[PDB]
């Protein structure tokens, strides 16, 4: 029942999910002058080039690109993290307008939208599993903002005319999530929670400082999504962006000086 309207947005999700006020929640807000450079974080290693995706889905919250996460095919290491990390699916979250739909912030800005890529430390055998740990995720957070297109994000841009409604998918094969990336992998890096329900509080998130650009074409794609199933009242699919959390007791760490 939840989602991201007056009645049961993020406001209402404590109820059913009480981590939701717990001690490592996300999404919070990068305060570039507060965060510590640490010089011990290595580069992060993305390893994409064997990336097998399967499918697109709209799961009612976002659209999502799955990959096959049954071997170490496209998998995420180093910076912060010990161990393997697989790729499971990515995802976004966007506004109704440019000026917000992020997520994290940076000195409180909001982006237009927020790219998730979602990956499972491989130690703990499976994704369910992973999402009971503490090191369990890695989400690699990426900013977008509105200028030039990215051409990386057209091929997905074009089929979601056919995701329009919630349970909707397509074959989705033979996409390159390297398209989606910055040039620079200098990043910050905090412990935190998955930012939809459950909550759950597994995830090393890496979040990168360089945005990417998209253009007021493809982010409008996007906004054309619906919440609903076919055959109920048409609710745009914007918005879907929890609010930046309380800190609490936690440092965030720049890979970068
Ligand atoms: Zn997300």
């Amino acid at each position: 029942h939840w989602g991201y309207g007056k009645h049961n947005g993020p406001e209402h999700w404590h109820k059913d999910f009480p981590i939701a006020k717990g001690e490592r929640q996300s999404p919070v807000d990068i305060d570039t002058h507060t965060a510590k450079y640490d010089p011990s974080l290595k580069p992060l290693s993305v390893s994409y080039d064997q990336a097998t995706s399967l499918r697109i889905l709209n799961n009612g919250h976002s659209f999502q690109v799955t990959f096959d996460d049954s071997q170490d095919k496209a998998v995420l290491k180093g910076g912060p993290l010990d161990g393997t990390y697989r790729l499971l699916q990515f995802h976004f979250h966007w506004g109704s307008l440019d000026g917000q739909g992020s997520e994290h912030t940076v000195d409180k800005k909001k982006y237009a939208a927020e790219l998730h890529l979602v990956h499972w430390n491989t130690k703990y055998g499976d994704v369910g599993k992973a999402v009971q740990q503490p090191d369990g995720l890695a989400v690699l957070g990426i900013f977008l903002k509105v200028g030039s297109a990215k051409p990386g994000l057209q091929k997905v841009v074009d089929v979601l005319d056919s995701i329009k409604t919630e349970g909707k998918s397509a074959d989705f094969t033979n996409f390159d999530p390297r398209g989606l990336l910055p040039e620079s992998l200098d990043y910050w890096t905090y412990p935190g929670s998955l930012t939809t329900p459950p909550l759950a509080e597994c995830v090393t998130w890496i979040v990168l400082k360089e945005p990417i650009s998209v253009s007021s074409e493809q982010v409008l794609k996007f906004r054309k999504l619906n919440f609903n199933g076919e055959g109920e009242p048409e609710e745009l699919m914007v918005d879907n962006w929890r609010p930046a959390q309380p800190l609490k007791n936690r440092q965030i760490k720049a890979s970068f000086k």
